[PDB]
């Protein structure tokens, strides 16, 4: 998940592309 369950200041190795 972006924004929202893992922090809105960090982006997982699972959201973007």
């Amino acid at each position: 998940k972006c924004t929202s369950d893992q922090d809105e200041q960090f982006i997982p190795k699972g959201c973007s592309k």
